[PDB]
């Protein structure tokens, strides 16, 4: 397993938006008790899970637990920096797997639900 991704980095700029506490109490508080949601609550454990080639094709990996605790932490700028942090996840999967897999039909429930609750934000 390689390192995971930082929560915390002191020199990078950030703000708390009134978009960003919305994308922490409605949007990722809601997905997160999703039926499906549990396979993206942490980062990848490529040695329990025994896929040894998964850190050999994601390169910039993402997960639920590292977006959750990014928020918590005040780390991003404002909220498409979080919104990429979403569509990385979405993409990982799709690229690391085929259409039908059991994985991606969960991923696919997810992106459309993900897409439902931004596509409209507080000013
Ligand atoms: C979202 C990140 N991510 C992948 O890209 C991926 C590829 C194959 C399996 C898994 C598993 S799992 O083995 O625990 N399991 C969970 C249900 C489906 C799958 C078994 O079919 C958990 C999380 C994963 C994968």
């Amino acid at each position: 397993n390689p390192p995971p991704p930082e929560t915390s980095n002191p020199n990078k700029p950030k703000r708390q938006t009134n978009q960003l506490q919305y994308l922490l109490r409605v949007v990722l508080k809601t997905l997160w008790k999703h039926q499906f949601a549990w396979p993206f609550q942490q980062p990848v454990d490529a040695v329990k899970l025994n896929l040894p080639d998964y850190y050999k094709i994601i390169k910039t990996p993402m997960d639920m637990g590292t977006i959750k605790k990014r928020l918590e932490n005040n780390y991003y700028w404002n909220a498409q920096e979080c919104i990429q942090d979403f569509n990385t996840m979405f993409t990982n999967c799709y690229i690391y797997n085929k259409p039908g897999d059991d994985i991606v039909l969960m991923a696919e429930a997810l992106e459309k639900l993900f897409l439902q609750k931004i596509n409209e934000l507080p000013t």
